[PDB]
């Protein structure tokens, strides 16, 4: 189960703060230029880091009878 309400307000690249952006499902924080690829502007929605994109599992289709 665990819990992850309050996200981390500290970077994990240069250990610097200020204009930090924490991933949706990942409390981890990063800087615009630090991110790869770096973001030009702050997105207004659900942003996903590399970890999230790499956390994609093969979508299988159950019930394959007949
Ligand atoms: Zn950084
Ligand atoms: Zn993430």
């Amino acid at each position: 189960g665990a819990m992850a309400q309050k996200n981390e307000d500290e970077c994990a690249v240069c250990r610097d703060g200020g204009e930090l952006i924490c991933c949706d499902g990942c409390p981890r924080a990063f800087h615009l230029a630090c991110l790869s690829p770096p973001l030009r502007e702050i997105p207004s929605g659900t942003w996903r880091c590399s970890s999230c994109l790499q956390a994609t599992v093969q979508e299988v289709q159950p019930r394959a009878e007949e």
